[PDB]
């Protein structure tokens, strides 16, 4: 028989420094590990065919990587899927496949409790003229900058959950800045870690999700979107969020 | 030049006798109108192609129709598309190419206010064994029998909103409910118009939203991904749910 085996299922893996129960590395096989991992393997498992794969992290591991940069590695056959928590963009739309949504996003405002009487949510904050804090790699700069008219200046990119608290409880007259924005899921650990000093301040102002982004005309885009809807269904996809994230803390 | 010309976009579009704000026929062209029809012209509106249609009504507009049976009708080649308030079920995904979801949906029980200590949610309202109400034509039906273990007898099928509140009121041992299990969509209308006493008990307990269900393969389903993305950073989405949609009420 043919001597040449097929090429596996080549998966990039964003190398998360910070919100690292979403995804990350791990020590051990398959080299990654966390919600989405477990998600994407739970699906995997749901096809009716084998599908030999393997997990490649993308990022130096100091910062987040570049959310698009990982998806444009897709686009261009470098990898054959990104798996993680990439955010369902406008832009990445036009060059991959992506699953119907496993999990619920949306930005929200987050400003210290003490500042919710001038910052109430984005449309305060937008004209406020103050900085913004946001995560590396992230959509949210370009979608501030594009959908929501904010100067470019006034975004500050911030390293992990350290920096993003440093940056609040600083504020912005002392080198910090008004509010984070950034999606839901993120938040909600680090409210989970801060000790109630910060909050959500308005409406969740934008509404889409995250999946998983094979390459156009994929046949395993739409098997494991069927593949997701099993999981809902069955109740699986909150066993896992059960698994990785509580949103339960001391101070309430 | 060839004289043929091309054959327009067949779109089906439920003939729907309740919640008529979300989708239902129109007097006037094009012959139907709602919430899910602004939303696709919208979505057609922004894609980088003219796409000639035609809405053609699915239903004798005395039920609300068969979904299962409407995406079928796309599957059989009799229409190209569904538009309206097509739920993204695991059995339709394995046949249409949906979208991206236009909108949130999910499952939630629906009982009197006087109701809500023996009624508390799905898990006290599949053991209490007794009847369920739901839409004619919905997905909800067999989602109850296959994945909630309900027998099929306790499941009543309800023509209106004037039959959902009547078999409500009536309550299981007068020919009513105990419950209604619906999507949140439509029950927000449904508490809109009840006068305070009915509510949602439990948590909403399933996940997905209404999609277009295109055909297998359709370049249109791509594109018109990236448009309802499109919408909702414009703000659009939230402006043509504003239009159609109001659940404020007198009583609260």
């Amino acid at each position: 028989g043919s001597a040449m085996g097929s090429k596996p299922l080549r998966i990039g893996v964003p190398n998360r420094v910070s919100y690292t129960d979403y995804v990350s590395k791990d020590k051990n096989p398959p080299g990654v590990r966390g919600y989405c991992i477990d998600v994407f393997e739970a699906a995997i498992e749901l096809l009716p065919y084998p599908v030999p794969r393997t997990y490649i992290l993308y990022g130096d591991g100091k910062r987040n990587p570049s959310y698009d940069n990982l998806v444009n590695e897709v686009v261009a056959d470098n990898f054959d899927v990104a798996v993680g928590d990439i955010t369902i963009v406008t832009n990445r739309t036009r060059y991959v496949d992506f699953t119907q949504p496993f999990i619920e996003s949306g930005l929200v405002v987050v400003a210290p409790v003490k500042e919710a009487g001038t910052i109430e949510g984005i449309d305060s904050l937008v004209t406020s003229n103050e900085p913004i804090g946001v995560q590396d790699g992230t959509f949210a700069r370009n979608y501030l900058i594009n959908e929501l008219n904010i100067l470019p200046s006034r975004i500050v990119p911030l390293k992990d959950e350290e920096q993003y608290l440093s940056a609040l409880q600083r504020g912005p007259n002392a080198g910090g800045v008004a509010a984070i924005v950034d999606e839901l899921p993120y938040i909600e650990v680090l409210l989970t870690n801060s000790n109630c000093k910060f909050r959500t301040v308005g409406q969740e102002f934008t509404r889409t999700g995250w999946g998983f982004a094979f390459q156009r005309d994929s046949p395993l885009a739409v098997d494991m979107s069927t593949a997701i809807l099993q999981l809902s269904e069955e109740g699986e996809l909150e066993k896992i969020h059960r698994k990785w994230l509580n949103y339960k803390h001391e101070c309430s």
